[PDB]
């Protein structure tokens, strides 16, 4: 059994596909294989070789003097149980693949005694938590078993049956289970990181062994159902080498103990964000000189200590502080602050108006992230933000803001994401975006009372993500220099007044997958080109952001299908209260993050062109949408017959058609859509039987009502 044979067997015997001949000239010539001088195989690099496979640690192991294999970045499955071979590797790396069988974290416990670092992160490996690594094992430093589908309660004993030179354990993302306290540590020597973070591990107290971990760096344990006060008194003196700590999104209560400032002389980072904890930062925290990321969102804190504690704090970088019970006016102490690049006091209760001096500090100031949504600032947006040349984002949206936006807010140079609706802006858009400022990937100004007309020079915004300026008051023609933003993805200009015709230039627009024009004053016809993207549109940077979406359950009385907004820092509740909620007799309110429903080859998702006056006839090209989801052609002048080809868009649930002045039959494919959960055709002069198929015959008697003789089921039957 020579060295060279065994990875040939294993190229036969494990790859099913190698799409990119990582293996074609496959001993030590071949690729990823690194040898040592006297002939042996001592190295197997397949990383990122995009490797279809079954692999069988066993086949490798065989190899005598193979110490390293690297197979992370591949599409390699489990294969069968261990052919009994001996183990020599120190480094194993088997992240980012379709493991299942967890018996190979077994098998590498068990032998593998020279095993120095492994790497099982971003698997499935199923099962319960079970075996540590052998006792026989005197060098195990690094242990990754992150980002599986582990089980169940974890062993009392587990962690502590580790090897005692261990370092680093990484058991988060995964969903055990267990009162945390129950679970020892052992003596915990030369631990420096440990988490467990998003898991299901309950406890009210923590384990006594933890504070064995005299040499601890980075305790995570993050996302979890940890509940009581966080320990105080002399607890965190164990910690003398802390540097980063998250109780993040537990169930901990009470206040902040001022003994947790026992970890200032080191501590770098805190998250302790999504809790229940009340009172403030207490005054201890000021010995923190070295605290750079401090995150205590989502709680109920209150009080001035982002004065009279965070203004201290020299070293803070990233300060966030969203969802509390924060008042008054925001501090300008806060300036005090010369190295923070992100402020983040969104959904407080602060008043007054937006804070400046960060920008006049006597040096050029590093801010780039400004985020204060859903508060009631007042007054106008500070001109003195014009000198935070740093800026990259801007949120003040949901808050009272009057007035127009400065000059100096479109010149920023760096400026990126320009996000300020539901406020009371007015104004235009200056000529000149993204020429002398920034490249924007997010203008977001919807309701607002904006006028003016949507500048040509919009075409200069390249980086284009996200257009929300819905709900203004703004006029003119629909620039058709939109073509040239091709990694627009999202368009929302409804309830305002524009004239003109749909420019067909948006057909060149690769990545758009939302459009809503409705209640404007367009006219002309339904540009074809719209689908001219069908099963091309690739996905892009505009997935990752908050989103809401507020169902308007009226029929078609309501105007326009619904609405998205960006949702940033915002509490739904203070959504659910907005009038234009109120505009729809009835509203639910969906919640997330943006994300794709397909990897490449799409179509468009959200269409909605109600309420305006386009004439003609439904392009043909329209059916092609695979992934549309709402189609909102409703309260026009359009004419001819529903394309047959509607029978193609699968992915549909909402089609009004409505108002319109449509002829012939409804095309019997409709009855094959699966989804399609509301549809309005009424109003206009459709005739003959209604689609037998699908959920087309249970819709109530308004969506076909008004038409010049629809007949069948809900309707009274064609035969009488
Ligand atoms: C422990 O451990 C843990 C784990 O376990 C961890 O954690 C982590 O962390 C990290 C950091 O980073 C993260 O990541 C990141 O993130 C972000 C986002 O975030 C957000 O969100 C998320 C999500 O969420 C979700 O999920 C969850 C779970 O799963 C849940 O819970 C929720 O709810 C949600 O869910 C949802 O969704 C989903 C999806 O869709 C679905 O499915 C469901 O159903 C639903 O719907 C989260 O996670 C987060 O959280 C966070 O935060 C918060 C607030 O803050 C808090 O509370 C928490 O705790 C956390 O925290 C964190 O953070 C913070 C701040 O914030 C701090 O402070 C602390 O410390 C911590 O850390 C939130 O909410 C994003 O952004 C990202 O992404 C990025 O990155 C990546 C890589 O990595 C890439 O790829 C991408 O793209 C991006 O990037 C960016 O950036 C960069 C730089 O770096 C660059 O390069 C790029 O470009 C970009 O940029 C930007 O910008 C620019 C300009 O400048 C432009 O151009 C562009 O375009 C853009 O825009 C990431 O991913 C994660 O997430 C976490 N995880 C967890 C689990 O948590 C921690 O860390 C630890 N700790 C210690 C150690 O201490
Ligand atoms: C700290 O700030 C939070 C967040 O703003 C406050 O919680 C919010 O308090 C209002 C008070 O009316 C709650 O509204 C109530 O909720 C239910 C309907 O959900 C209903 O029983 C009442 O008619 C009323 O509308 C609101 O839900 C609540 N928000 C959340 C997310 O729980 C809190 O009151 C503030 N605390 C102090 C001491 O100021
Ligand atoms: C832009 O369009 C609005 C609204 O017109 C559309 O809706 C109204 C019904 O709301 C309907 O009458 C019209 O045919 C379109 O479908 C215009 O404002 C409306 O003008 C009509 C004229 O009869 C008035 O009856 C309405 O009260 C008035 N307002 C509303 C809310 O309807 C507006 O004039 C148009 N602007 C331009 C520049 O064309
Ligand atoms: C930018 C992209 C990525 C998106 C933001 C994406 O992330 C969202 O998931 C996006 C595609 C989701 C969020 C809200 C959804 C609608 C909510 C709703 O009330 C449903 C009622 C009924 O069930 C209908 O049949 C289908 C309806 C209309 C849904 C269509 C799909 C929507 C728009
Ligand atoms: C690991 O090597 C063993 C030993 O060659 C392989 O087991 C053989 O697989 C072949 C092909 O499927 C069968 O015909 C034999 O009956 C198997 N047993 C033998 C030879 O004793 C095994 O498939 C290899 N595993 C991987 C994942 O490559
Ligand atoms: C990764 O490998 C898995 C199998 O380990 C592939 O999943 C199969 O893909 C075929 C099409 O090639 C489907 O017919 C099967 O139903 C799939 N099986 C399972 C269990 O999902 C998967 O396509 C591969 N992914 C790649 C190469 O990106
Ligand atoms: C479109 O935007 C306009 C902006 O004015 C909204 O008009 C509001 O309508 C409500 C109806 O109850 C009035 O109470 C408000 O006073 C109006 N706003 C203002 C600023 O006067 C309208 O609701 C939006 N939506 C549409 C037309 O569907
Ligand atoms: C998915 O998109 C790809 C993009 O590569 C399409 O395939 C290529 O398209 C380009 C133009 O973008 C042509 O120059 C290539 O000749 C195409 N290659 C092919 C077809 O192998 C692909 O057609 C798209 N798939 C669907 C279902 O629309
Ligand atoms: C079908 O058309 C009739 C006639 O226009 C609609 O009845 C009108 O309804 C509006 C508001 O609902 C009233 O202001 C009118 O006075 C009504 N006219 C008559 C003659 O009664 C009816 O609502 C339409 N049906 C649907 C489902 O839209
Ligand atoms: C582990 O800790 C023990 C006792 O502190 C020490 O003797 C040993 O050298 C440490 N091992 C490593 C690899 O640091
Ligand atoms: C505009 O000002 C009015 C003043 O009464 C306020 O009620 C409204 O909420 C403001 N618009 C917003 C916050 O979008």
């Amino acid at each position: 059994v020579n060295d060279t044979a065994l990875l040939t067997a294993f190229k036969q015997t494990s790859i099913k596909s190698d799409p990119t001949n990582f293996l074609g000239n496959w001993p030590c010539t071949w690729r990823g294989v690194s040898c040592s001088s006297d002939g042996r195989v001592i190295g197997l690099d397949l990383r990122n070789g995009g490797l279809t496979g079954t692999l069988n640690l066993n086949n490798l192991t065989a190899l005598s003097n193979l110490r390293s294999l690297y197979l992370q970045g591949n599409n390699f499955s489990s294969g069968d149980s261990s052919s009994s071979s001996g183990c020599s590797l120190e480094v194993l790396d088997l992240s980012s693949n379709s493991l299942t069988d967890s018996s190979i974290v077994d098998y590498v416990f068990s032998t593998c005694l020279n095993l120095v670092s492994v790497n099982f992160s971003h698997n499935k490996l199923a099962g319960k938590l079970k075996s540590s690594p052998s006792a026989s094992n005197k060098r195990i430093t690094t242990v990754d078993l992150s980002n599986n589908r582990f089980s169940d309660e974890i062993p009392e004993t587990f962690i502590a049956d580790f090897p005692n030179s261990l370092k680093h354990l990484d058991l988060s993302g995964n969903n055990v289970t267990g009162d945390f306290s129950r679970l020892s540590f052992g003596l915990c020597e030369n631990l420096t990181v440990f988490s467990l973070s998003q898991n299901s591990i309950s406890g009210d107290r923590f384990p006594v062994s933890l504070s064995n971990c005299k040499l601890l760096e980075t305790l995570n344990l993050s996302r979890n159902s940890l509940i009581g006060k966080i320990p105080g008194d002399d607890y965190w003196g164990n910690f003398q080498n802390l540097r980063q700590l998250s109780l993040a999104h537990n169930l901990y209560s009470g206040e902040i103990p001022p003994e947790l400032s026992l970890l200032c002389r080191t501590l770098e980072v805190l998250d302790l964000s999504g809790n229940s904890l009340t009172g403030q930062l207490p005054q201890s925290f000021t010995s923190c000189g070295s605290l750079q990321s401090l995150n205590l969102g989502n709680n109920k804190l209150s009080g001035d200590f982002l004065s009279t504690v965070v203004s201290k704090l020299s070293r803070i970088t990233n300060l966030y502080l969203p969802f509390n019970n924060i008042s008054g006016s925001v501090p300008i102490s806060l300036t005090n602050c010369s190295n923070l690049r992100v402020l983040d006091l969104s959904s407080n209760e602060f008043t007054g108006e937006v804070p400046s001096g960060f920008c006049s500090l006597q040096s050029s100031s590093v801010l780039e992230k400004l985020l204060i949504a859903n508060n009631y600032l007042s007054g106008t947006v500070p001109v003195e933000l014009g000198k935070c040349k740093s800026l990259k984002t801007i949120d003040l949206s949901f808050n009272a803001l009057t007035g127009l936006i400065p000059k100096e807010i479109w010149t920023l140079p760096k400026l990126s994401d320009l996000v300020m609706w539901a406020n009371n802006l007015t104004g235009g858009i200056p000529e000149s975006i993204c020429v002398d400022g920034g490249n924007l990937e997010t203008l977001i100004l919807n309701n607002n009372l904006l006028t003016g007309s949507l500048p040509e020079s919009i075409s200069k915004c390249t980086n284009m993500l996200w257009i929300s300026l819905s709900s203004n008051l703004l006029t003119g023609e629909i620039p058709v220099g939109i073509g040239k933003l091709e990694k627009l993805a999202i368009l929302q200009l409804g309830n305002n007044s524009l004239t003109g015709n749909i420019p067909s230039e948006l057909g060149n627009c690769k990545n758009l997958i939302w459009l809503d024009l409705n209640s404007n004053n367009l006219t002309g016809n339904l540009p074809g080109e719209l689908a001219s993207q069908a099963g091309l549109v690739m996905p892009g940077s505009v997935s990752g952001k908050q989103f809401a979406f507020v169902r308007n359950e009226g029929g078609t009385d309501c105007r326009g299908a619904g609405g998205l907004v960006e949702f940033e820092g915002i509490r739904a509740e203070r959504l659910e209260h907005f009038p234009m909620v109120h505009s729809c007799p009835k509203t639910r309110i969906y919640s997330g993050m943006t994300m794709y429903m397909f990897s490449s080859n799409g179509s468009m998702i959200y269409l909605d062109l109600s309420y305006n006056a386009v004439s003609g006839s439904i392009p043909l090209g329209y059916g092609a949408m695979g992934y549309l989801q709402v189609l909102n052609l409703g309260h026009n002048l359009l004419t001819g017959t529903i394309p047959d080809s509607f029978g193609g868009l699968k992915a549909i649930g909402v089609l009004d058609l409505s108002h319109n002045d449509l002829q012939g039959f409804l095309p019997g494919s409709l009855g094959g859509l699966s989804f399609l959960s509301d549809l309005d055709v009424s109003n206009n002069n459709l005739t003959g039987p209604i689609p037998f198929g699908g959920q087309l015959t249970t819709f109530p008697l308004t969506r076909y009502a008004n038409n010049s003789g629809l007949c069948g089921v809900p309707l009274p039957p064609c035969s009488s």
